[PDB]
C-alpha cells in the first residue's frame, strides 16, 4: 500500500508565501489523488507482470509515472519547505552552490530560471550529479520524478504546475517563485545532499 | 504583428459556468503573453532564417509552438464559447456527430473523457479529419496546436490546462467539463465543420 | 520466461523481396536481443514492483517498452509475411479496406505513406480502431507497439527501422517498402482483422 | 540554398573502421537527402512566416529539425573524422577530458555509453557547457541536434543511426563504436574545444 505523508507543519505554517488555501488542497486533494492510483495501478501492473502481459504492462506505464512521479514529487516537496527553514544554506551544501554556480545568488536566477521556463506544468529541480560529483539544475514536465527520469538526486524542488500557486498569484509564476525563498527549509535540502558524498 | 482578439462578450457573460475572474485574466493575463512572445519569436526567427541559422531557427521552435499554438488554440476557444450559445449542434454537425460517436451524449462522454485524462496540461478536442471525411476526438499537450501538430480541422477545444478552472473548480477538473456544455457556442462549432465539407 | 518465436518460413522463404541475410539476422539477432531484455527488466520489475519502489519501477520503463514492444511487434511481423502470401486481401477485411480508404490502392498509399515518413527508426501500421469500428492507419517510434500506445489492433505492421531494409535497399525505403507487398500474408492479416468483430 | 559538404578524405580513407560503401552513401545518399529537403523546409518556411501562418509554419517543425539537425549532424561529423587523426587528444582538451572524466578511458567509457544505449536512431556527444565552463557527454534522439536541442557545443559526436554501422557491423553497435575510435580526428574535436573558451 502506498500512503499521503503528513506534511511538516500546518497548511497556516508557509503563509503568507503560499498560502492554507493552497497548502490545504497540495496536499490533501491534490497529493492524494496520486497515491491513490499509484496504489490501484501497482496493483494492476503486478497482476499484468505476473500473466506476462507486456501490451498491458505498457499501457499502465503513463498511468504509473505521472501519479508514481507526483507521489515522490510532492513528497520531496513538503520536506523541502518550513517557517523556521529558509534563508541561505550554511556549510557544505552552500560551498557546493558557490563551486557550481559561482554563488548562492547566481544558483538562485539559474533555478527561478529552469522553474519560470517550464512550458505547461511541471517543475524545477536543484539536483546532485552523483557521476559527476557535483550539483545539476535539471528542469521535469508534469509529475516526471528527477531521479526516476534523469538519475539525479533530488535535494531541492519547485513545483511550477500551475496548481502551486494560481489561488494565489495567478498568472504571475514568477511572483510564486520569489516568495518560494523564503520558507525553504535548507536544513532538509542539505541533508539530501549530505546523502550523496563525492 | 499579431494581435489579441476582443472575446465575443464580456466576462461576466459566461457566469456561472466559468466566472469571469477566470475570464478577466485568460484573455487579457494568459493570452495576451503568448501573443506578445509569438510576436517577439516570429521576429527573431525571419532574422535567424534570413542569415540561414539552422541552430538558433531550431532552438526558436518550442517557443514558436507554445505561443503560436497558445495565440491559436486560445482564439478559437473564445469564439466556441457564447450565452447564446450552448444546448444541441442544430443539423449537419448533430447528425455527423450521430453518424461518428452514435448519439450527442455518446459524443459528449467521448470528449470528457479525451479532456479529463489529459495528464498534465493541455486541450481535449472535437475536430475534423479530412483525410477521412468525419469527425474526430483529439487531445493535444500544453499549447499543441490541433492542425499544427496533427493536421485535424478544430471544430470544439476544451482548455483543461488548470488556469482553465483552478480559480473556481479547483483540483475538480471534469465539475468544470461539466459546466462547460452549458457556454458551448454550437452555431460556431458547426460554422468550422460546414467549412470541411467532405 | 519470454520466449522467440520461430519464424513461419525459412530465411530464404521472403526472397527476393527480403533478403535471408536480413530474415537470418532481424529474428536471431534482433528479435532475440529483445526478449531476452524484456526477461531482465521483467524480472527486475517484478522485484521492484514488490519492494513499492516507484523511482526504479520509473527508470525500467523505457526498457520495458523498447524490449517489451520490440518484442511483440516484431513477432506480429512474421506472421505478417509469407510466400503464399501476398496479393489482394479477399473478402471482408478487403470490404473494410475499401470502406476507410476507398479503396486498396488507396489503402496501400496511406499505408507507404506513414511507413515512408517515419522519421528516423519505427513502423507503420494497419489498425483497427475498436471504439469506434474501423480500420485506422497508424505510424509507432522505435519498438514503441501500437496496442501498448494507442489502443488500436493490430493487423498489419510494416517495420522501417533501419535494420529492416538496409542491408538489401540501402537508404532507399521506398524499395523496400514496394518490394513488401508481394509478401504480405492477407490470410493472417485478416485473421487479426476478424477478431475485432465490430 | 544549403550545400553537401565536400567529405575531407575519399571515402576509402576511412577503412577499416568504417568501410567506404558507408561512406559512399553517409555523404551522397543520406546528408545530401537532408540538405535538399532543408532547402524545400526552409523555402516553404520563408512562405509562411511572411504570411503570418502560424499553423503551417508549426507543422513545417519536424521537417525543419529532422534535415536541419540532420544537416548539421552529419557535417560536424566528417569533421570529426580523418586517417591522421585518432588517438589521443594532445594539451588542453584532453586536461579538461582527464578533469571532467578522471582519465581519456573513463571518457572514452562514458560516450561508448551515451552512444551504445541510444534506444532506437540517434547520436552520442562530446558538448560543452559553456554555462558552467565543462566538458558534457549527450545524446540526441533522431537528426536532433546538439546545441539546437540542449545549447552544448559540439566538439566530437558518434552517429549511431543504423545506416552508420549496420553494412558493415550489421547488429553490432559497439563494435563499429570501437573501430571509430581509431579514426578520431582529434586535432579538429580540439578546434571546437578551444573555440569555447570558459
Ligand atoms: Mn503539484
Ligand atoms: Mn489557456
Ligand atoms: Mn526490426
Ligand atoms: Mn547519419
Amino acid at each position: 500500500k502506498h500512503s499521503l505523508p503528513d506534511l511538516p507543519y500546518d497548511y497556516g505554517a508557509l503563509e503568507p508565501h503560499i498560502n492554507a488555501q493552497i497548502m490545504q488542497l497540495h496536499h490533501s486533494k491534490h497529493h492524494a489523488a496520486y497515491v491513490n492510483n499509484l496504489n490501484v495501478t501497482e496493483e494492476k501492473y503486478q497482476e499484468a507482470l505476473a500473466k506476462g502481459d507486456v501490451t498491458a504492462q505498457i499501457a499502465l506505464q503513463p498511468a504509473l509515472k505521472f501519479n508514481g512521479g507526483g507521489h515522490i514529487n510532492h513528497s520531496i516537496f513538503w520536506t523541502n519547505l518550513s517557517p523556521n527553514g529558509g534563508g541561505e544554506p550554511k556549510g557544505e551544501l552552500l560551498e557546493a552552490i558557490k563551486r557550481d554556480f559561482g554563488s548562492f545568488d547566481k544558483f538562485k536566477e539559474k533555478l527561478t530560471a529552469a522553474s519560470v521556463g517550464v512550458q505547461g506544468s511541471g517543475w524545477g529541480w536543484l539536483g546532485f550529479n552523483k557521476e559527476r560529483g557535483h550539483l545539476q539544475i535539471a528542469a521535469c514536465p508534469n509529475q516526471d520524478p528527477l531521479q526516476g527520469t534523469t538519475g539525479l538526486i533530488p535535494l531541492l524542488g519547485i513545483d511550477v504546475w500551475e496548481h502551486a500557486y494560481y489561488l494565489q498569484y495567478k498568472n504571475v509564476r514568477p511572483d510564486y517563485l520569489k516568495a518560494i525563498w523564503n520558507v525553504i527549509n535548507w536544513e532538509n535540502v542539505t541533508e539530501r545532499y549530505m546523502a550523496c558524498k563525492k
